[PDB]
């Protein structure tokens, strides 16, 4: 009922934000709605937690240093069926829906796919009716807002809670104590932690709505406060110290920099949060401990919380003093293991001695582990010297490092990877000692994204298309959208999905050129690669490609070209030297592809500033074509990839992570797949990579670097570029120039269909009723099924 | 209406905690009854800032470093005429509203008097009708939560805020930038103060609902916020930096410390307030500026917001472009100073170079003030060297410092103490040259309470019986009170005062055997010392007299003795040695006093631990005998002396600060006025006052001197007191050996007259019936008519 709804809205206005309508600003409408919608949600938010209180079903608890939410208000609306509803009473009392909804500030607290993940597993989680929990830290500041300074990245610290955050409840009832430091003490009556210094961690509850069903669920993040208690005013300021834990999300993609403050941030977070759930355990209806893993699953996103593992056996041995072996056996049915990782410099490996100083319990119990691993190992293969050493949770060879993985792998009883290809090397190559001593332990479950916010809440043009032709039952199961096929006829549909995507990028540049001064050709191709920058990502290659566009234009003016916007978007590390220089030549080579008259309207290239997930929801649904160009072996799925091919983009991209698996659904040949596949790299290792002579042997590529090196794109600053050059021609692991001619063939092929609007359109057709297999949803149901040993309800 | 107050708690604790009544926690209902008696003066908050901006009344602005509001629960229901309506809510449902309220943290954002004083200043001009503001910081933390543990204070960190806050609004559109260092340049289009650092200042609103009226003012507090334009984590982390400067509350009760982060507390919560003030002036009906003193009126609290003298002249000087002349003008009508401030120790003095280093224009511009103020005085003065040295507002010396009452003096057209007697000497002793300049500038306005939260609120028995004897009017008119004359001879109306404070004694009675292990004798008297422990106030000198007491009682344990319950309170400064040694004191002599076998009932000793605003209100109106003993000269009024008057105890004190004031009213014998006078003290200072010879003279005294030096009240240790000892003899500014003869003399007559109930409490009678002076309503009517120029409304 709308008067409910503008009635509720008013009387938040009024008693909560303390304004009438002369006074109120966007921000107070924003949050008189936000409360408005909040109040719908709890009834059931209430009901969920008692339900799930009543019944005991086994619980599922999502452990992730990252939870990349976006914007919730109307995310939340529409799950609760309520959009409508609140657009209509919006509406009628004078208001702007879109202006209300733009205040919100993203819940920025991941860094990209891995934490954008969790997001999508917990809408769906939710959705399928699972009891699902999501943990992590509630961060003072998300991923850094990203803006471009004379063509460079410059980072501004990412406020999200300055103003207040409707959207979460503070559970001071459960705060906790964690433990840092100190020392062990081996005793008459056992092994004891002391000395320590302690760290508070209050959690606070956001809602976590099912599509259209009863459920409520909840993400609880965790916030760290110095305890209570304890030069007087130099000692009240050092209590920020303590809370300097949660203070600021690490901003690195697939890159592990080993930080006390961030295993600090791993510790907090496995040791609340293991905690609360043992709490919950025995509160429940349910040797005390034995019923322990049939009433919990910890899911464990990748290594960051690989203490979880010792933290368990802290817990079962040192505080409930069960027997090692006991324990053992309920860790290892407790905790799965999702590998994501693939990339050597992204694996965690930290210092024992910064694992002692910090936490010397649990070195104790990561030894001791390594010790009964090793033995059993010992007794298997008794002179296998080398699987030793391949197989133990310490690296030896100078430092000393505890390999992270290795420990999640022995205290797990099922290890995943995130797409086939990923899951298969993860297996049969990278852990191989570990999956010949047990092969059904290793997974594969094949990533997936929300068709709640990745299409109905981000394109309601395309999602309103399908739900004409084919209803509405397609948003709780995606497979259905292979009925979309019964219109590979119909020319009026072909120009209803190509009237969709129009409007889409009608609205993307009324965005696009209030914020950028270039001009869209609003006919030409929007071909986008929107991703954090890193070097296995080759916005590079995408580069080289436009550059290599710009150099026919201008030695043929005349001749026909398929006019394109480019678009590349995406945040690099802070620390992030080659990335930042990416950005930098993207930004350069826009500015001069962008004011040369004898190109013009033909091709414009835009840096698009702070990718984020809000801004996916704008950009995403306008794209033509999708680049997903990672070397092979490199993308363990991708989801981006999953996001425009839901959205009618077709994709440009190597046979790499969920590429393989999304051209398998939908017939390679509709899409524009290039390049070496992972055998290719492999034999390009092994005789060794020679960078020079694909620069020798190519006319294109060699202008293209010749300009780069020589200052054509810095002429100020002639070698700007040198380290880059550099790294292509002596230390590229990941072979632009090898895949620079099959790449720049492919574009070719896709500049001259998309000339054909029947033909482009009926392939854009295929893929997205092809989308089906990536809903969050399928994916989470396999988890359920083969890992939690949950089922879904309502 | 109850039945609408249970349906609003019942929404609140449903919507706003997201609870029913099976897992609520006494803090779910604390926060549900807070919401909804929030509620109930929305309205009204609206109503009258709508009100202040249509009519313009000339506003008041008081600005303060501190406000001691404590807590607001109780306070507001009160003001709002709702709390036997809730009490009967809150019991309908099952909870017990004492226990509600003890969940709410105090706001301890002073340090005792002056942060009092502001408090019951709001209270009074809210009552009154006039269009008041308070302005202040909002710290993160209070003044400490005092610990004794093992005969000592420690202290603890007052998280006041931790768990959220329901009584205050954030208030994001009036977010304001401060600067901080750069440096000064004088161009032809005025003085540009630049590359200065930022701090932002977000402000929150706090709500001062008048007794019983229309109006519901505002307390602004001010918080700190690091800029969003700024090793990237580290950068991060330095954001504390900034908002360090409303971390927490300086707890020096009456001394200056010259610390670098006061500084940026001053000129933050001035900056803020300033700019704030004048966007409202501008944006309301009326240079223009030649309005602003008709419209604004800024009370100074003592020096600590002197920096709003040049920041007022720099806005007008280097912003608006004011003239010199036109923009001091305005300043002086615009501002007025009130000094509470007596020991040399307490006053402000910043050195010139922490000033010229943060604060380079106040320092050009405080250096122009001086010069025209210095001109004024060679030219009435023609050969009187000296005088200028003593009016300058730089001391020249060594370090040259910048003396802030000179300060305060030239730039305000008003100045008063806070009682009669330190008003006189302020005006011609301490500042003579300036009053001998400017006669009319010196004012007196003697300090008041409010009977709200210190009658109505802690006292609801008196407040009752005194309401059934002759209405209600007197909260509104305390001067009233004085129809209490007539019943001096009605024996029933005696017996009724004696068994409200009967009562009141068992109620915290209660409280005392909960908290502290010790038996207390229901008829003994309750003899209370309460307040910030400080030399000057002489804690140690009552601390005598309970020595002095057991010992009578163990030479003679047959004799008759007066039973007592001595209770002493109070937070000491943390580097305050003496003070803390006092506290170590007064703890020792009592675990000696309340276990001694011999003793028993006759004599318990209680260290009333975290003395704060809500502990005040439980131990007031249980007090028979208030101790108000500092030497005479030393308190510049009190205040607590005050709140025991209203409430039915007798007084023993000195003929200091506003306890002079309190005998004119309710005549001198019916106080128990003891020791030196003012005249006395000039007297002993210029023969020299050799403590040696009280110590010689008085047998009593040299008992209990040796005793304590002796290691009589510290076995373990017969060395510890030596500190004590040492000053007594030879370092006491405020000679307790000379006032311990007539002050021991002077208990021995409170001991005769309380066995005399009759004539105990016609005496008490004539105290409470002669209190009506007291009430800051009394106060702010004359600040109102002959500072501020503004009138009470309704
Ligand atoms: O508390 C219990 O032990 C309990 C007992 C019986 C049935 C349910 C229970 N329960 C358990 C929780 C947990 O284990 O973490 C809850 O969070 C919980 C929360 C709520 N409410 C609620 C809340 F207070 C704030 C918020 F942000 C979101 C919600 Cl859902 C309720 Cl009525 C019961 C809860
Ligand atoms: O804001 C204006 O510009 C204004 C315009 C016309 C009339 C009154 C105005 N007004 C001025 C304020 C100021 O100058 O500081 C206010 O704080 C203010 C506050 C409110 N409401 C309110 C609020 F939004 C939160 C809160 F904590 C407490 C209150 Cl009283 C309102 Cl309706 C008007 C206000
Ligand atoms: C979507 O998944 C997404 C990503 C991940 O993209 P890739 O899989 O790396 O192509 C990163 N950032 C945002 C905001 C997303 O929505
Ligand atoms: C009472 O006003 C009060 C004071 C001031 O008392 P004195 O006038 O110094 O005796 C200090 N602290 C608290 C909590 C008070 O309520
Ligand atoms: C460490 C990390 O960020 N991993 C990322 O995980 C997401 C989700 O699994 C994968 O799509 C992506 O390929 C992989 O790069
Ligand atoms: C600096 C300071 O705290 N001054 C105090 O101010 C209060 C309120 O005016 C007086 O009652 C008190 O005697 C005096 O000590």
């Amino acid at each position: 009922n709308v008067a409910e709804l503008k009635k509720s809205f008013n009387r938040h206005l009024h008693f909560t934000l303390v304004k009438d309508r002369n006074v109120a600003t966007t921000r107070d409408y924003y949050f008189a709605l936000a409360h408005t919608v909040r109040d719908h949600l709890v009834g059931r938010w209430i009901r969920t937690q008692q339900h799930y209180y009543d019944k005991c079903p086994k619980r599922v608890y999502y452990l992730s240093l990252e939870f990349y939410m976006g914007r919730t208000l109307q995310n939340t609306m529409i799950n609760l069926g309520l959009q409508n509803a609140c657009d209509e009473a919006i509406y009628q009392l004078g208001l702007d829906i879109e202006e209300l909804e733009e205040i919100e500030e993203d819940a920025g607290l991941g860094n990209g796919g891995l934490g954008r993940l969790a997001a999508c597993f917990l809408d769906s989680m939710a959705t399928l009716g699972l009891a699902a929990y999501g943990y992590g830290i509630r961060y003072e500041y998300g991923i850094f807002n990203q803006k471009i300074r004379d063509g460079w990245q410059v980072e501004e610290a990412d406020d999200w809670l300055r103003y207040g955050n409707p959207w979460e409840k503070s559970r001071p009832e459960f705060m906790l104590p964690v433990h840092f430091y100190g020392k062990v003490e081996h005793t008459n009556t056992g092994t004891k932690w002391i000395d320590t210094q302690v760290v508070l961690a209050l959690p606070y509850d956001t809602p976590v709505p099912g599509y259209m069903n009863n459920t409520v669920n909840t993400m609880r993040l965790w916030s760290a406060r110095a305890p209570n208690d304890f030069d007087y005013i130099q000692a009240v300021l050092d209590r920020n110290l303590a809370e300097n834990i949660s203070r600021v999300l690490y901003p690195n993609d697939n890159f592990f920099e080993g930080k006390e403050l961030r295993l600090k941030q791993e510790y907090f977070v496995v040791a609340a949060t293991l905690q609360d759930i043992i709490r919950r355990f025995k509160a429940s209806k349910f040797t005390v401990f034995d019923a322990f893993p049939d009433q919990v699953a910890i899911q464990l996103n990748d290594t960051h919380p690989a203490l979880a593992i010792p933290e368990l056996m802290r817990i079962f041995v040192d505080i409930e003093k069960l027997p090692w072996s006991k324990a053992w056996e309920l860790t290892q049915k407790t905790f799965a293991y999702t590998n994501h990782t693939v990339l050597p410099e992204a694996l965690e490996r930290w210092p024992v001695d910064l694992v002692e100083k910090l936490l010397p319990r649990h070195l104790e119990i990561i030894y001791e582990i390594n010790q009964k691993h090793l033995d059993r190992i010992v007794a298997l293969f008794p002179k296998d010297v080398d699987r030793l050493r391949r197989m133990s949770l310490i690296e030896e060879e100078g430092s000393k490092r505890i390999n992270m993985a290795h420990l999640c792998i022995v205290g797990s009883h099922a290890v995943n990877g995130v797409a086939k290809i990923h899951s298969d090397i993860v297996k049969t190559k990278v852990f191989k000692d570990f999956s010949e001593l047990e092969p059904d332990k290793f997974q594969n479950k094949t990533n997936g994204i929300t068709p709640r916010r990745w299409l109905l809440l981000c394109n309601p043009g395309l999602a309103e298309l399908i739900a004409e032709k084919i209803g509405e039952d397609y948003v709780k199961d995606l497979s259905q959208l292979t009925k979309l096929h019964s219109f590979l006829g119909d020319d009026v549909f072909l120009r209803e999905l190509a009237k969709v995507k129009q409007e889409n990028k009608l609205k993307f540049s009324q965005f696009l050129e209030t914020e950028y001064k270039v001009k869209i050709n609003p006919s030409s191709m929007f071909d986008v690669q929107v991703k954090r920058i890193h070097e296995y990502k080759r916005q590079l290659l995408n580069c080289l490609h436009v550059i290599t566009m710009y150099n026919r234009i201008k030695k043929d003016p005349k001749k026909l070209f398929v006019p394109r916007t480019v678009i590349i978007g995406g945040k690099a590390a802070p620390g992030y030297h080659m990335a930042k220089m990416i950005i930098k030549l993207i930004t350069s080579v826009a500015d001069v592809v962008n004011n040369d008259p004898m190109v013009g309207s033909k091709l414009k290239v835009i840096f698009l500033e702070n990718y984020r997930v809000s801004l996916a929801e704008k950009v995403i649904p306008a794209t033509d074509l999708s680049e997903q160009i990672s070397t092979a072996g490199t993308e363990a799925s991708g989801t981006g990839n999953m996001k425009f091919m839901l959205n009618g983009a077709l994709t440009i991209g190597t046979m790499d992570g969920a590429n393989v698996e999304m051209a398998e659904e939908a017939g390679e040949e509709n899409l524009f797949i290039f390049g070496m596949r992972i055998d290719d790299v492999a034999a390009l290792d092994k005789k060794g990579y020679e960078a020079k002579e694909y620069y020798e042997a190519l006319p294109e590529l060699k202008l293209v670097i010749d300009q780069i090196d020589n200052g054509f794109f810095s002429p100020k600053q002639p070698d700007l570029f040198k380290d880059i050059i550099n790294m292509l021609f002596y230390h590229d692991r990941f072979k632009v120039f090898a895949d620079y001619e099959a790449y720049v063939k492919c574009q070719d092929k896709v500049s001259q269909l998309y000339m054909n609007p029947k033909a482009w359109n009926t392939m854009v057709l295929k893929n997205i009723a092809a989308s089906g297999k990536f809903s969050s949803d399928r994916t989470i149901k396999e988890y359920a099924q083969n890992i939690w040993n949950v089922e879904p309800s309502d």
